[PDB]
């Protein structure tokens, strides 16, 4: 029993963790094979982080600018490369601890693990959902620039994932492992505004599943609503539509409880039109969107 | 900015994670040097536990009797006792992935965090406080038992928690590692019930200096309050006594924030009387209380 915000066993990626130094500029890499990646950033000065021209500023670095660290050991750079906002730089030795991993693009409302580094140095995990914004609500200091996020499937570390800057809003944009961002941010050091965001509907309704699970019950009702009708609802909440995919995606949980996702969204209509009137769910006193049916279902009994 | 929920990195524990099995019995163990560490009920068969006789099942067991498997490889047990609940199993093997280690016993009130396991597998990673009743609201599924909670301080882990059983509440009990249960439960499958539970003043206070450090200042005011006053109003909603040694372990926060402890006091107390009406602290809709003051130092900034 119990449900907690989990995040996965950080250890294939603490052992994939190094520090990248470019004069007086050092954030965290990647080294998964013979490759360091990291914010293509690390090459700008304060001066030039107004509105840099990178490709300028890459081809006036030489392979003996990068001061690379695993641990108290230099790595020697044999090559570098830019991919969108990352940086790759070839190492001439493979990462012994290099797991089995793939690099992918997630959407908006999906979660991940996120491992804080300093200095080439794991500080803490913790588990983030990228906002309908493409931000994410991260904890980061000064120096946690290229920290990754990640999920595990079966001893598989697909990185999503690579934190390049706080936005005056305090909240966090960065991109996946081939160096796109997420959202429409640029990394230059601008104010920027992220869109308006939306709660994450389906996680909502994925996480009233699991209080279920749980045993909390006290908002269920014998109503039921169409989707259509919901989704009344939810736009005057800030809530994202329901789809039918997110339905069937739902299908699952839905099973397990004998609560048909239809009926669970007359829970939530009620939970919104009403509110909690002083009562929890799962500890919570609001409605709570960071966890996918997927966390649900790893997390929950069977 | 920001502040979440942060486990330590577990690498340095998933390394030592094994699987215990006894017949049909099978939980997780920790594997630190040439000794094996796991809850000693795995020698009870599902009619023992009603009331064992734990001497007496062990002087029955033979080594060959005991199957310990770290990954795919079965490690051979040439020696076993018992130390309180934990059961010692001496193998042939040192584990090469031992870390430097600390067995402690930690107080109510302090934090750590837990690598839940199944079948000597890590699956996640989250962060837990000892409640003031000696349990610990946890997630936890059939055959978690066995994992272990820790904390970590310059690569040493110092391990302070080993998970035992779920109540009938759905809450968790468990030892420190050698043996010891936190508050007054023992390791048979009766019903036991916890003693009331209260909230930790202090992490409340600490929580709240998180918020004002992440620019999150809605609830101060102007007033302060004696301690003998606060505690007044502390009993009468089923908070802990806060204590001078509490005010002084606060000293670090209060001085970055310029807050005096007795001043936060009469936020808290304004809190508890009048509820937040709507408004949120660090994402909360409720007051917070499994963070140390150690827990904000360690996330937030200086
Ligand atoms: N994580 C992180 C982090 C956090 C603090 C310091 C350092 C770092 C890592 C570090 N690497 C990094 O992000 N630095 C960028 C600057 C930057 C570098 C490189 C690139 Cl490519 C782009 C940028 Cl924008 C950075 O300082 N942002 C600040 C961070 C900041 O003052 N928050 C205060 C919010 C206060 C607040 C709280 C709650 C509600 N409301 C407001 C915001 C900002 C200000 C002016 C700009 F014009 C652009 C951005
Ligand atoms: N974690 C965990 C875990 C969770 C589920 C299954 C298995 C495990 C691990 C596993 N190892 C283990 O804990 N099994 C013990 C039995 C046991 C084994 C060994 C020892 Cl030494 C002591 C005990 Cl008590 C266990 O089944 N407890 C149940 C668990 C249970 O039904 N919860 C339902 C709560 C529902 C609920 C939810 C919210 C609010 N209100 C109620 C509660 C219980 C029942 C009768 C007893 F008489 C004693 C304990
Ligand atoms: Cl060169
Ligand atoms: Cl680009
Ligand atoms: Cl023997
Ligand atoms: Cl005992
Ligand atoms: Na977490
Ligand atoms: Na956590």
């Amino acid at each position: 029993s119990g449900f907690r915000k989990m995040a996965f066993p950080s250890g294939k990626v603490e052992g994939c963790m190094v520090q990248v130094t470019c004069g007086t500029t050092t954030l965290n890499g990647l080294w998964l094979d013979d490759v360091v990646y990291c914010p293509r950033h690390v090459i700008c000065t304060s001066e030039d982080m107004l509105n840099p021209n990178y490709e300028d500023l890459l081809i006036r670095k030489s392979n003996h600018n990068f001061l690379v660290q695993a641990g108290n050991v230099q790595l020697r750079v044999i090559g570098h490369s830019m991919q969108n906002c990352v940086l790759k730089l070839k190492v001439d030795t493979a990462n012994p601890k290099t797991p089995k991993y793939k690099f992918v693009r997630i959407q908006p409302g999906q979660t991940f693990s996120v491992l804080a580094c300093y200095n080439g140095s794991p500080s803490g995990v913790y588990q983030c959902a990228m906002r309908p914004n493409f931000t994410i609500k991260g904890s980061f200091l000064n120096g946690s620039c290229g920290s990754v996020g990640f999920n595990i499937d079966y001893d598989c570390v697909s990185f999503c994932y690579m934190h390049h800057m706080e936005l005056p809003t305090g909240v966090h944009a960065g991109t996946d492992l081939e160096g796109n961002f997420y959202g429409p941010f640029v990394d230059r050091q601008t104010a920027q505004a992220a869109g308006t965001d939306t709660t994450i509907t389906v996680n909502v309704l994925a996480w009233l599943y699991a209080a279920v699970i749980n045993g909390d019950r006290w908002f269920l009702n014998r109503f039921t609503t169409t989707l259509n009708d919901f989704n009344l609802v939810a736009m005057k909440y800030n809530y994202e539509p329901l789809t039918q995919d997110h339905v069937d995606i739902l299908g699952p949980l839905s099973a397990q409880t004998g609560i048909a996702v239809l009926d669970m969204c007359a829970s939530l209509k009620e939970l919104l039109q009403n509110g909690m009137n002083g009562r929890t769910i799962l500890g919570s006193a609001l409605l709570e969107d960071e966890f996918t049916p997927f966390d649900v279902v790893r997390q929950c009994s069977g």
